């Protein structure tokens, strides 16, 4: 929720990478490494790539939008990518996936191979 405080304030420094958000229960939140990859399908993923360069770092804002969600999700999934955009200096860029959109894109990112769980985390109940 509200990536911004817990995610604006230091979303990647001297470190190269990448650190995605998932958007399950239709909700932003913080995913590190520890659980990059193994990500809902049917839901939203912000991953903010972020490389080394001569100036300083290159910021890659992307949106994945693993088609569960609804609409307003998606505006979801995008203002948070929205808002560690501006709130990185500029410097970030936009990019958009999807649930057949992330290909080689989103494996590039990561050298192995994405599972994808089942969407909707804040069940526990039904």
């Amino acid at each position: 929720v509200e990536l911004s405080k817990k995610v604006t304030g230091k979303l990647d420094k001297t470190t190269p990478g990448i650190q995605i958000w998932r958007i399950e229960n239709m909700e932003m939140v913080p995913v590190p490494t520890k659980s990059y990859g193994n990500f809902y399908e049917g839901d939203c993923y912000v991953l903010l790539s972020t490389r080394k360069t001569g100036s300083g770092f290159s910021y890659n804002i992307h949106y994945w939008l693993g088609k569960n969600s609804s609409q307003d999700e998606q505006g979801a999934a995008a203002i948070y990518t929205t808002q560690m955009d501006e709130y990185l200096g500029s410097v970030a860029v936009q990019h958009r996936e999807v649930q057949g959109h992330e290909s080689e894109t989103f494996r590039a990112y990561f050298k192995q191979g994405l599972i994808y769980k089942q969407g909707g985390v804040a069940s526990g109940m039904k």
